[PDB]
């Protein structure tokens, strides 16, 4: 394919002009007062959202050098996201202000390199400083309210996620039911999970966030990477004889074919799952096997002693529900009984006292813990079940900041935060002066976040910033009730976590536009 | 797909156009001189309509950023029509009058945020003083013109509803058939409804209304969400043995697939329905069984104990007809016996005492008024049946107005009630005079529908408007006999129900197009 | 009318303090806060009595600018209708 | 300049008034009725100058802060005289 050449300023200014786009877009929406984005829907109404993420998915841009620049934004921001759920137009708000300065930095002849190593400094130095700024959330109490707030300012979703975690605080598994009674109930089920996407990317059920919610489907479990479809269609006559879904957890699958191929075949047809066992090589395996155990469950292939071809139903595990996504598996309720899945609580025991490597015995302290420790079920029983539905992403909302919260504590939500550390490192210098610039770029970028979102209240953005960067600690302006506080103590604060991952991200995408020589697209 | 990009005016205006050419389309079909719309038809003449809801649906603009203002305000017009049965046209002749000077306020450089608060305070005070205004129509005296008035001022056709709600005032359902006699007939039939939508959005069948009459179905029960194709082709072909018609009552098919695919299956080969049962967990499962007891049926599945696929025509439930609907499923008649049915009367009745619950003594108490309540029957016995036909609609005109009218009671129609709100809301004052400015566009955008109606009449309207604004109470401009008068005395009346969903839906989407800071629409 | 006026005046300030780089608003609150001759030197961007820091304008020259500006300004904004040669 | 610089705020104020529905010649009579009464303050601030250490120093305000020429003019101001031409 032909393809056309930019260099220099030629590729930069289009790709800044890329870059300002998709931010203008996703920066109107940053906070409570955030002006709806119209996004055209193919057939319908509109949609009209005041959330970043819908925006950012949907801005694509003609120009093939203006939309590069969109899309590497993108990718970072989403990736912010990935590492913490949230922070996505807060990370666009920081990347833009980095790279419109920096980039004319080096329109001024200023080396790029520097320019890059001073920002990346700053941003190192910022980093240790949000950790010294943060808030220990680790006490349930810390958690009630910090859920509460955690849920968009919520006290009811707050507190069933606070109450579950007085449950497990830290590394209990919380997952969130739709309530079949009226009143809501919460139960700890002894299930299991663990951090292993899913062996496509096309495995998506009924819940709209890329996930498989699945109630009681039969589970096949395999010590060797398993030959595909003579084999498994044996297997696959068995399980639709009974007409459940079945999930693979394998090494893999001989996959090149097969595991690409089943989810395009079986969706329609009987829906069927596939899934890495955790971990690698005797861990993997016994890992496998103390899933097997506590499923109730046999672990099956060729190789080892255990032949897989004509299994029936009981040769299976099943759990009462499931749960799969990108980037886990989870195991709500085994149909495996007391007794047996406690043959292991001896060994774990044991093992423990004595094992010859040290992340053995680690892998060991934590294998006993999550094993016992469980999923803790939460039923929301709303009056409504629409409602709880409706209730059940905010719910889940809730968690994925809680758990980033009890993580690494808490800082002065607001954008306080990066202006206390931008007013706490103006002191940093640079080696050359290059590198100073670029310290002073990243210095100027944290001041952003807070004025955009004073921008979208109405408030002129700077008299509020000249008044919180003189004001002290976690004084800040609630732009929801439009009057200045201490912000942790008005209910408006969020993870250490969260904040740190946007910098970061901004940071990354900054440097490589600032050190892009050359773009190379695809003629229109 | 390329996205392109609008901003701040440059997107509004846009938006502007379209709500403009929607509006006026729309405006000239208000009220008794509603001039007719020359609608295209692909072959044969073009229709002639002086209905909003037909001119709305058709108009489409070319514009992409227009297309998408005409879209939102089209939407939340047909909202209003889903809240109340009525008010399509009422809601667009607000919402342009609220937008479009909202719209020019924001153009003057006003905060938009307060503004969209200015005018919802308006909007909720107005929405009180409405029910303050309000006439209860509880008596079936006042339901007698009520429903003559509702009935597009035909007293044939009020008079029989008014009968059947002498019959049950209230929450008896009334539904209206095709009279078999030449007189009129009217039985009430302890039969059922449920206020839950069908299962696919394409069930429709030979009523144009979106709608399933059905003529002696039967009717399979289930208390599992079922398992799909394997198991109900077995119910389908003995179904198909005796050529009725078959409807699924359930939790849910398995339904990913087949409940969105049976619908795209089975028309032109069999016809078969799928329903939600009411409320959930032991509610719905116990109202499915208080269904099955009213039916005649038993509910069945493979979970609990009564296994689903050898299933005779025995072991279902019938109904003489049944009706179904994007949101109503409708039991006209059982197979069931009067004594089995009074299974149900000893528990319902003895429950009732003693439930531990608040809202399952509340659900009890609903419940045995609902199954002795039944439904009342209403044939309309004239000596045309294709005039009957063509009254049906009306009839089935008439009670969407009667039973809004009997929920809210009744104001003054004319929009002499919005006049009153305006002249009883003028003291309301914003707190800053953007939010002063936003009480004054709702307050003169509620005379515009009054105006809107005698420039249709070719009154000019401000020598009306002044008058009616003078004048007490329900002294209105009756704009048919071209006099003033007591509006409700003369009977011009609606509900408080429909003023109330148009105003407030009304105010909604000007909120959000006065605060939409940038539309993202597809490349032409 | 009278506050168009009034607003307007702090104008010179803020379009001084634009042109140095600092922020308008912020600089305009403090100076309006402060009272007598306080002000911002633009050149050594501190904050001081004018008249001992030296910066001092003739009276004719800031009366004659806020009169010919507000006659000029006042009939522009009654302008209802704009009549010209066709492009 | 100054002139210019209020005259456009006086502008922009003015019309988003009129944009309001603000009548524009009510609003021209309310900001003439300011502009006069602002003119009689500024005589009440003015404080007169005949220093030649402050005729420098408003002359070298004049001058983009140039020392030179507003010493330079102060000494051509002394030897004239009031009835002396300076060019
Ligand atoms: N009531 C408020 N007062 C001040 N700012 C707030 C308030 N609530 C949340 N914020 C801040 O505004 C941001 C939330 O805006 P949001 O629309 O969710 O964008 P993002 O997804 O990037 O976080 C966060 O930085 C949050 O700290
Ligand atoms: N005889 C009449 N006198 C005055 N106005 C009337 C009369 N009859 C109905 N109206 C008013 O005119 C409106 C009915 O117009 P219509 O064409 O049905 O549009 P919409 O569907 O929005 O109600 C209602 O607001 C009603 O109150
Ligand atoms: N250091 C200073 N502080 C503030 N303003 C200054 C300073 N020095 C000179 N000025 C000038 O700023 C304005 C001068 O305007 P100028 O640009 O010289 O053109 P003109 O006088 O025609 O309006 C005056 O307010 C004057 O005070
Ligand atoms: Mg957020
Ligand atoms: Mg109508």
């Amino acid at each position: 394919a032909a393809k056309d050449v930019k260099f220099g300023n030629d590729a930069r200014v289009k790709m800044l002009r890329g870059v300002n786009v998709l931010a203008d877009a996703v920066k109107v929406t940053l906070g409570p007062k955030g002006r709806n984005v119209v996004l055209d829907k193919s057939f319908g109404a509109p949609t009209i959202t005041k959330d970043g993420v819908s925006v950012a998915r949907e801005i694509e841009l003609e120009d093939k050098f203006e939309n590069m620049g969109a899309q590497m934004v993108k990718e970072v921001a989403s990736k912010a996201n990935d590492a913490a759920g949230d922070g996505t137009t807060t990370a666009t708000v920081l990347a833009q202000a980095i790279i419109t300065e920096g980039l004319k930095a080096v329109a001024a002849g200023m080396n790029p390199m520097d320019l890059k190593r001073g920002i990346d400094k700053a941003v190192t130095a910022a980093v240790e400083e949000l950790k010294a700024l943060s808030v220990p959330c680790s006490d349930s109490k810390a958690i009630a309210q910090v859920g509460t707030i955690s849920a968009n300012s919520d006290e009811t979703v707050g507190k069933l996620i606070a109450e579950a975690m007085d449950k497990v605080g830290k590394e209990g598994v919380i997952t969130v039911e739709d309530g079949t009674g009226l009143q809501d109930e919460l139960d700890v089920v002894e299930g299991m999970q663990f951090d292993r996407g899913y062996l496509s990317p096309y495995f998506i059920n009924k819940p709209e966030t890329g996930a498989v919610e699945l109630e009681s489907p039969f589970i096949l479990l395999a010590d060797k990477k398993i030959s595909n479809i003579r084999e498994m269609l044996p297997v696959l006559e068995a399980v639709a004889k009974a007409g459940k879904p079945l999930l693979i957890i394998a090494e893999d699958v001989e996959g090149e074919a097969l595991a690409t191929l089943v989810v395009n075949t079986m969706r329609g047809i009987v829906k069927v799952a596939a899934v890495k066992a955790p971990g690698f090589g005797d861990r993997r395996k016994a890992m496998l096997q103390d899933i097997a155990t506590l499923t109730g469950g046999t672990v099956i292939s060729e190789e080892i002693g255990m032949e897989l071809e004509k299994a029936t139903l009981e040769d299976l595990g099943q759990a009462k529900r499931v749960v799969i996504n990108k980037d886990t598996t989870t195991i709500i309720d085994g149909v495996g009984e007391e007794a047996a899945i406690q043959g292991r609580v001896a060994q774990i025991r044991q093992q423990i006292e004595e094992a010859t490597s040290d992340y053995d015995r680690e892998k060991l302290q934590e294998r006993v813990a999550k094993l016992a420790g469980g999923v803790a079920v939460i039923k929301v029983g709303a009056a409504t079940e629409v409602e709880m539905k409706e209730k059940k992403a905010r719910v889940e909302d809730a968690l994925h900041a809680t758990r980033a919260a009890v993580e690494e504590g808490v800082v002065a939500g607001g954008g306080v935060a990066l202006i206390r550390v931008a007013s706490k490192l103006a002191d940093l210098r640079g080696q050359n002066e290059d590198q100073n610039v670029g310290i002073k770029v990243a210095l100027r970028a944290m001041e952003a976040p807070l004025r955009q979102i004073v921008l979208n209240c109405g408030e002129e953005p700077s008299v509020v910033a000249n008044t919180v960067k003189g004001g002290d600690g976690n004084y800040g302006y609630n732009a929801a009730t439009e009057e200045y506080g201490n912000m942790i103590d008005m209910g408006i604060l969020d993870p250490t976590k969260v904040t740190r991952s946007a910098l970061q991200y901004a940071a990354s995408v900054a440097g490589l536009m600032i050190t892009t020589e050359c773009m190379v697209t695809d003629l229109p």
